[PDB]
């Protein structure tokens, strides 16, 4: 009763095992349930580029990864996408709320992901997904989430620019300290639930990703949050940037706490 896509094209990749990363969970995913991943897109090595020219690269990868998961929110089954990057979610949210147009996305993140091509400093495209989706930029791929209900779950050290996009389009933001159960609860209301999740929100040293904000979310508060959200209220999870060597020690002690926090909404749907 889950569905498991894998992101394995280039999405903006800066960090060099992110697509690995995302293999090795969806090998973990595969062994724990018995599943067999759905694998979509073609490796590429990692580069420091602008948004302008990863983004047009990324779209053969971006199409596929629509199809599959538009396929998967068709029907009944808990969509689960291993993403490498959080980039996939430009093409991804917006099938969500057009699917699901009452849904709550739940963007647990350490970032806010709400940068524009305007406000951005680095050109990376990964810290403008969330805007993207919710149109106050055109990706190609797609908008149509509405920022009310966006909610932002675990973000900190935001800069003052991004904070002031996401506090003109409305969109909520619990931090760390505040992401317990009921918190979470309050946001998500009597809607469906997408969960869209970024390994940076953690407390530093658990999980490689690609950046490190001190001060995160403890993997006790995600399992509380996948402990919380009713079954029958779960759309789909996505689970993006475990950045480690598929065959390293690292990414084989990753997996298992990934699979110790997701693992109350996911044996639900075993
Ligand atoms: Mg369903
Ligand atoms: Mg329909
Ligand atoms: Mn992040
Ligand atoms: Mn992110
Ligand atoms: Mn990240």
């Amino acid at each position: 009763m889950i569905d498991l896509i894998v992101s394995q094209g280039r999405v903006a990749d800066r960090a060099a095992w992110m697509i690995e990363g995302a293999a090795r969970t969806a090998r973990a995913l595969e062994e724990r349930y018995g599943l067999k991943g759905h694998y979509v897109g073609e490796p590429a090595p990692h580069a420091d580029d602008d948004w302008s020219v990863a983004l047009p690269q990324a779209r053969e990868t971006l199409v596929a990864v629509r199809e599959a998961a538009t396929e998967s929110i068709k029907g009944d089954n808990l969509t689960v996408l291993v993403n490498n990057t959080h980039s996939v979610s430009l093409a991804t949210l917006p099938v969500v709320a057009r699917e699901h147009p009452d849904a709550v996305v739940l963007y647990i993140d350490g970032h806010g992901d709400f940068n524009t091509p305007e406000t951005t400093d680095t050109g990376y495209l990964g810290g403008m997904v969330l805007s993207g989706a919710c149109g106050l930029w055109d990706s190609g791929h797609g908008a149509g989430l509405r920022p009310e209900q966006a909610v932002l779950v675990g973000s900190r050290d935001i800069d003052e620019g991004e904070r002031e996009l996401i506090r003109k389009a409305g969109v909520r933001v619990i931090p760390p300290g505040e992401a317990t159960a009921q918190a979470v609860l309050d946001a998500v209301k009597d809607a469906p639930v997408w969960i869209s999740i970024d390994w940076d929100v953690l407390e530093p040293g658990s999980i490689p990703a690609d950046y490190t904000v001190p001060d995160g979310m403890l993997p006790a508060q995600i399992r509380a949050v996948f402990e919380a959200i009713p079954a029958e209220r779960l759309i789909g999870v996505e689970l993006a940037e475990l950045n480690a060597p598929a065959d390293s020690e690292r990414a084989e002690q990753a997996v298992a706490v990934i699979l110790d926090m997701v693992a109350p909404a996911f044996d639900a749907a075993a």
